[PDB]
């Protein structure tokens, strides 16, 4: 044997075999990272008494740092500020960690109603570093440096096909696959195809509708205004013309048809502007579709900015009127209609993240769950039900509402009309969360409700030509599974109307939502078909929706160029300007390269999914639901039958799991090349 | 094409497709566990005022339940009472999740000593019931049908074991039960150099042979006592010292005697397990092969007084027309053996060595180096949430699951902590841990191990003591770097306002005297390394396989579930079923609730943690004392870290063949 002493005294003595430069940083060491905070004072500072003062140690943020540091930095504050927001639930009684009884009553004077002041809708009032009165947004400021080594990074470019060889480099191994993954994995990810599928199987597949008859006019005669008799016919046929309608936004944020989107960022040193700025720019956008027989969603016309009309907006059509079709110049060289499809996704940027998940999925659901929590006791059916689709959502919600708006939405939206903005109340991201709370339409979100309204006949269509839409064919299996499930356990105790009408509870409850919650939309339940619609949207909303609309965030927008969060330059001044862009023109709008702080805004774009991201499912919770009811006498509760509660389960379990492989042949059932739709799969949900 | 309609009409009007009885529960929906927790009264009441008023809800426990369900629901309350602990440990400033400033003067009021009246050695004063609300999961009966334990017969639980296994990542999901020959003295002995405890085995004393050499001239076996004689690597696990750490007499007997209970009230009716303080003498071959000779059952006083068995194999190469798996009174005692290493691995070398010794110096070092110094960041993130976890093993882990699985007792509850013998042995087990002697080269050479310059081979199946040699050296050459860029000379120790201070709180306040007065550099660098070892690789070296040792219980068990043999001749006598009985196998005796905790123990204790990616993070930030020095510190660490990794491959790979690996330092495992 050659001895211990002598391997140790060689690897010791020898030049290094391992280089760490070689080995990139995957996940912080949580002390290091904490001593590291609190030595940058990036940390809450005392009185000698052990009080906090309310100030920051630091008076300024880090000099220096990588992106892949900062990056990893942002998820770690953000897991950080996430643990500090349970424990102090915990400690108000909010979400309790060990189980404690607690009467009706006590929940009553414990789940308060916040008053609007902080610029959000009603939620739970918050009253450690929860026990202050939007200085959690400081600190995050002060993570990022205030400038960064620009060597390997995905947004150095300069050009698209630079950050597009960077990006492929950059993915592992040789639905767990996808994940790890973006867009940019398919070198066409710029195509009509590509872009139409998003409105269909991206992160924002609930809100594409048939178009109405004005608006197919208005593009009609816009397309007579430039002469294009072909794509005018195809309107004038009307045959299948969809509509993404973003327009919404200037009503939304009380922007006059003559005032542009516009955020104008001013570096801060501490807390004082520098006098430097950067300007990013939003557009109430405009998508005009065709869904052909064959299934095939076809993208024919983009206006940029919808301001009152068509007369006074600019709208450029596709030279391409059918997926097949051809001409001269590659939809690779096709730089106006790229730069109108990257505007258009702007747009969907703002409305997936405000209205479908932030507000759509987690502010409507805390009303629910405050409301819940105030009126109806422990011990009752509608709380043992709807319960546990809630666990630990109040915290992150509040952790949400500290960093993630004020922080990084309103930084890297085009919106403005500042960042950082002094007050909430002249801030368009808020007035945006505001307008899409107040527009929310809770029994018109009910899945067949939902696609019956926008205008896809799901239910009876044999044509085919909804193929390409898995959303929507895998939710009208889902909900109609879930619906079942809900159907067999309410009407275990809920036997007639006059049960549901009688109820001490539920008449509050739609009450306390209605009012308090301010979700007017939420059904006044007086039947049991409408407890059970009521209680299946609130299991939708929490489980199946949400994942639907989040899971493959990091696959659609870590690539910026593909779904960027805004543009870097002004819109074009008219159509004119808009058919001379040439690839320069695009990347300038994009946060490519090392100029204009361009790099921060790809790495908020790209960091933003990872923060709502990094067994919460429905075939877990059936299995978990079906053992205590096994476990379960039944004498021990007398308004139901807990024997029906575990039938319910069984069923439950064995229906997701037929309906997993039906997910999978819509999936699979796709026109060819069709990126996959794993987002369902119930050990998903 | 068929519609969506249709194809959900198709799954609601047709029978099931999947059978959820087919589909063993793995994770509880948290929300569900919580509801059933309340439906049932595990959980705090509370007056009015919304306070605790210090009771439960529940009046009794849960009536009936699976194995699976309550391994499962132990494991769920335990995770929960650490979210819990972590909670608590934020509200109160003891360990903060935010980031915050706080004067070294706030800290000594934050940070206090407990005063050992709650049985324990000092740790940090926190500020019960939270043991009766655990108890209350367990449940009066559970079904037998298709558990571990159920036997009847040994072959019955290890056809059951071997059949539980799914598909370093694959051992952990697996037992030593996946050898046929997990009884042989081979697998018997190389626990004491590559199981959980591999710390403690040490050459015998010229004293001890010479016993030894006696009780062999009593019993007529000449040939055992001619190798003592000779005395060639004669290798000592001397348990004995359990008497003198438990104030018992060489008359009195190790018994547990378990109280049922209806509620918190006795019904009458007892469960005894009994312990042993057994010896195991071993010969070190030249080829490397650890090979046991003698076990003493339970050392009283003298071997006079003892019954000591010598095994028939003298070798490990010998054959007897007496197979090992039917030496029974030899199985007997190295399963008695097992018991006694259960114990001390533990109490001594898991809980105490690692985490109470450790808590102390935390506290200590909380109150006196402010969080501006090298020395405090050094040794910080160390320490991530174990002050919490430290909190919840003094509350349950310890009260609840080993003071009722061992043998010790005198009862299950104690009514008083202090006159339970396990709070006894944590006591003596603390007061004589060696801080100095416990530093791996320290250690290695007071137990007689020549790791540092062997040549022979006759250390290849000790990978633990290979392995550590290395580590402490790479992990003192990175602490040597960092503490000389401040620490220029002993002066600067000397002069150092905090580091005397530090000494004297762990030496008085913390009971650890053996803990150095440091005045100068090599000293500083020796304790801040042996904090990096405790807290990181020799945790994870008695605690990483912790579930493939113990969760095949007859492998190792936490105590015997019948008094020990009346004498040497009965001891002869003994057969399968004096084994069987011994263990906790079948439907009596209350054996299933010492099976569910015996293989729960391990699970409790497991739920990037490591040295490369600790060096990384250190690389990174110092990229933006000298800091520089600080940076190519961790460079130099992590290369060093990964170097080590293949020699502790190879010590793996070059133990005799057949033995069991090891690949609990495996550097992004520690
Ligand atoms: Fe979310
Ligand atoms: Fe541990």
């Amino acid at each position: 044997v050659v001895p211990p002493r002598s391997k140790l005294d060689s690897i010791l003595s020898s030049g290094l075999e391992h280089n760490i430069d070689h080995d990139p940083l995957e996940v912080w060491d949580k002390g290091v990272f904490l001593n590291e905070l609190l030595k940058q004072g990036i940390a809450l500072s005392t009185n000698e008494n052990g009080t906090l003062d309310g100030e920051l140690v630091a008076d300024e943020g880090l000099k220096k740092g990588s992106y892949k540091g900062t990056r990893l930095a942002l998820t770690e504050i953000y897991s950080i500020l996430e643990d500090a927001a349970v424990s102090h639930f915990d400690k108000r009684g909010y979400e309790p960690i060990f189980p404690v009884k607690r009467e009706l009553d006590l929940k009553k004077r414990i789940y308060q109603w916040s008053d609007g002041t902080d610029g959000y809708p009603p939620h739970l009032k918050v009253d450690q570093i929860f026990d202050m009165q939007s200085k959690i947004a400081q600190a995050v400021s002060f993570i990022i440096p205030k400038d960064i080594d620009h060597e390997n990074t995905p947004y150095k470019g300069p050009t698209l096909a630079d950050v597009e060889k960077f990006n492929k480099a950059q993915f592992p191994k040789t639905a767990d696959i996808m994940k790890g993954r973006n867009i940019g994995e398919y070198d066409d990810w710029y195509s009509d195809a590509r872009f139409a599928q998003q409105h269909f199987s991206g992160v924002n597949p609930s809100t594409i509708e048939t178009a109405s008859q004005d608006k197919i006019k208005e593009y009609i005669s816009e397309a007579q205004k430039q002469g294009l008799d072909k794509v005018k016919a195809i309107l004038e046929d009307g045959k299948d013309i969809l509509i993404q309608d973003y327009s919404y936004f200037r009503e939304a944020t009380g922007a006059t048809n003559e005032q542009i989107f516009q955020n104008t960022v001013y570096e801060l040193k501490g807390t004082t502007p520098t006098g430097k700025t950067t300007s990013r720019y939003a557009a109430a956008s405009v998508v005009i579709f065709q869904l052909h027989e064959d299934g095939r969603l076809h993208p024919l016309a983009i206006t940029l900015d919808y301001k009152g009309s068509l007369d006074n907006s600019i709208t450029i059509f596709n030279r391409r009127l059918s997926p097949d079709d051809t001409c001269d110049i590659a939809e690779k060289e096709d730089w106006p209609w790229r730069y109108a499809k990257t505007v258009a996704q702007t747009a969907d940027w703002a409305r997936h993240e405000v209205a479908t998940h932030l507000v759509d999925t987690h502010m409507i659901e805390e009303a629910i769950i405050v409301a819940t929590n105030r009126i109806i006791p422990e011990g009752e059916l509608l709380y043992e039900i709807l319960s546990p689709h809630w666990f630990r959502t109040l915290s992150l919600n509040a952790a949400a509402r500290k960093l993630l708006v004020p922080g990084v939405i309103a930084r890297i939206a085009g919106f403005g009309p500042t960042s950082p903005s002094l007050d909430f109340k002249g801030n368009n991201a808020f007035k945006l969360i505001d307008w899409s709370y107040k527009n929310f339409n809770f029994q018109d979100k009910y899945i067949p409700n939902d696609l019956k309204k926008r205008g896809f006949d799901i239910k009876g269509d044999k044509s085919g030509k909804y193929k390409n839409y898995p959303y929507a064919n895998d939710m009208y299996l889902l909900w109609g599974i879930i619906r079942n499930f809900v159907k067999t356990v309410i009407e275990s105790q809920y036997t007639s109307d006059h049960v549901v009408q009688k109820d001490p509870y539920i008449g509050g409850w739609c009450k306390e939502i209605q009012t308090n919650g301010q979700i007017p939309t939420f059904p006044t339940i007086t039947t049991v078909e409408q407890l059970i619609d009521a209680v299946t949207m609130c299991i939708h909303t929490a489980s199946p929706q949400h994942t639907a609309v989040n899971y493959l965030q990091d696959y659609y927008y870590s690539f910026v160029p593909a779904k960027p969060p805004a543009l870097c330059t002004p819109l074009p001044q008219d159509l004119s300007a808009l058919q001379g862009y040439t690839e320069k023109d695009l990347t300038a709008a994009l946060p490519i390269g090392t100029e204009d702080m361009k790099w921060k805004d790809w790495l908020l774009a790209a960091q933003l999914p990872e923060l709502l991201s990094y067994d919460y499912n429905l075939i877990t919770y059936a299995k978990s639901l079906y053992n205590v009811n096994k476990n379960r006498t039944i004498t021990e509760n007398t308004k139901f039958n807990c024997k029906t509660i575990k039938k319910a389960a069984a069923d439950f379990y064995s229906h997701l799991k037929s309906a997993g492989v039906e997910f999978e042949n819509y999936s699979k059932g796709q026109t060819a090349g069709t990126v996959e739709y794993p987002v369902l799969q119930p050990e998903t949900t």
